[PDB]
């Protein structure tokens, strides 16, 4: 008796968080296994033969329109008042839930404590105000000097457009029709351009030969750059000095910040019609979410004495967690924001990606 699970494995430590789940689903069905398969949601369609799965949110409207996911009736969602309401509700149409949010991530300014002027930046526009441009192609930036900033993925770029558009429209939307890359909104593309501009684009779009994913913030704290921008999972790789650092939220227009996260949140298939599987598969899904899954996933361990510092969606973790690692209860308060917003977009998301990717290295090339 076999279930076919994918965790999110873009995160620090993706072995913490197999551990964690196996480890609390045992206890409650020793004798269901667990067969934990390498998908990527930002290549593919989850399979027919995957039953329980943690995708990017950003697929959720294309995941539902396709009939791959099964609504997750909201007594099947275990202590879901303790689940951040932003969070909840980016996983549900039309009122029925369609997934269970696990994690949240954002992008943050980091910068050094004592750096005054950096740590009252609002927006890119004030930040470049202050940094100005980095016109060397020097992949190593100087000490104190230009932005750490990781714009390498084609993805990712087309996701802070995104991102970019809510910010300079001021309106919240999930996109459900997908901007027009033939009329790029020029404010809008500006703020990716000021971005790599206090980079470099030799530093904005590089990727390490070793594929180290948080290269940037060990740069940052050898003292690598003015400033660093990054999701709150680089902490991970600070080690003590993680407490010499502050970060915030700021806004990609000159308008106020509307903050948008990612989210990875669970989802079980549609193809699953037995209704025995049907429930061990709901049991899954909790579990993966859960308050004491988090922890253990998220908590150093034997193999690692720092926290991962990914952002739970439920408060009781914060709770758990912010009394051993102070820096989660200052995260607590980037996360608990009644105008936080799930990053979604429409169902065309998939071809619109792949000719944005296109669009917008093409537009930062010049
Ligand atoms: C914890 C966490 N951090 C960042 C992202 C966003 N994200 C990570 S990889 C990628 C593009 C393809 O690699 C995007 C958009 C997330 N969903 N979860
Ligand atoms: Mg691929
Ligand atoms: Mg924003």
């Amino acid at each position: 008796q076999t279930l076919n699970v994918a965790l999110y494995e873009y995160v620090p430590d993706p072995i913490r968080f197999k551990k964690a789940v196996e480890t609390e689903w045992n206890k409650k069905e020793p004798n269901i296994k667990l067969n934990f398969v390498d998908w990527d949601c930002y290549s593919e369609d989850p399979p027919k033969d995957l039953d329980v799965f943690v995708f990017d949110a950003v697929y959720l409207s294309h995941f539902v329109k396709e009939g791959y996911l099964s609504e997750i009736p909201e007594k099947d969602i275990k202590n879901k008042e303790d689940i951040l309401p932003f969070a909840m509700e980016g996983c549900t149409i039309k009122g029925s839930a369609y997934a269970i949010p696990q994690i949240i991530s954002t992008n943050l300014l980091f910068s050094r404590k004592g750096d005054y002027d950096i740590q009252k930046v609002n927006s890119v526009y004030d930040l470049y105000d202050k940094l100005g441009k980095f016109t060397s192609e020097d992949i190593i930036l100087p000490n104190n000097k230009g932005l750490l900033i990781d714009m390498s993925g084609g993805t990712s770029k087309a996701c802070m457009y995104l991102d970019s558009l809510i910010d300079t429209t001021q309106e919240y939307t999930k996109f459900c029709s997908l901007p027009n890359l033939n009329e790029l909104n020029k404010d809008a593309i500006e703020s990716l351009v000021l971005l790599q501009s206090m980079a470099g684009k030799s530093q904005a779009n590089y990727w390490p030969e070793n594929n180290d994913s948080y290269i940037r913030a060990k740069w940052f704290i050898n003292g690598k750059g003015r400033a660093y921008i990054g999701y709150t999972e680089a902490m991970s790789q600070m080690k003590e000095f993680a407490n010499d650092i502050d970060f915030k939220t700021i806004s990609l227009s000159k308008n106020s910040n509307i903050p948008i996260f990612y989210g990875d949140v669970v989802g079980i298939n549609s193809s699953i019609t037995n209704s025995y599987k049907k429930e061990k598969a709901i049991e899954l899904a909790n579990i993966i979410t859960d308050k004491n899954t988090m922890v253990k996933a998220v908590s150093p361990d034997e193999n690692n004495k720092y926290p991962q510092y990914l952002l739970p969606a439920r408060r009781s973790v914060y709770h758990n967690l912010g009394n051993k690692y102070p820096i989660y209860g200052k995260l607590y308060k980037i996360a608990d924001n009644s105008n936080n917003k799930l990053f979604r977009t429409g169902p065309e998301i998939r071809e619109w990606l792949k000719q944005a990717k296109k669009i917008i290295t093409e537009y930062l090339q010049q």
